[PDB]
């Protein structure tokens, strides 16, 4: 191969159709695809705020509600970025941070 690129560009949709109950583990398979990436991932820092209103961070009180919102939004511009395995780890973190609330 030449390098990595994201030819599972079908994956986030079906990562998503799947769904991720929180609970829910999958491969975790998040290398290093470089292609078609030329834009500063959002994702990256929704996902880094999301985790710093998940346990706790740099001035932010933990906060499940922020928390999966930002990890939904996270999940929307990973998904964007043809990411699906983000996409999926994301939004299994913002069904995490909500099904905290109900464990």
């Amino acid at each position: 191969g030449s390098h990595m690129s994201p030819d599972r560009c079908q994956d986030w949709l079906e990562a998503l159709h799947w769904y991720n109950t929180a609970l829910e583990m999958t491969d975790c398979d998040e290398g290093g695809e470089y292609d078609g990436m030329q834009d500063e991932p959002r994702y990256m820092m929704l996902a880094r705020e999301a985790e710093m209103l998940f346990t706790g961070g740099y001035g932010l009180e933990k906060d499940p509600q922020r928390s999966g919102d930002l990890y939904t939004q996270a999940a929307e511009a990973a998904m964007e970025a043809m990411k699906g395995r983000l996409a999926n780890q994301y939004y299994q973190k913002a069904e995490e941070a909500w099904a905290q609330m109900e464990e």
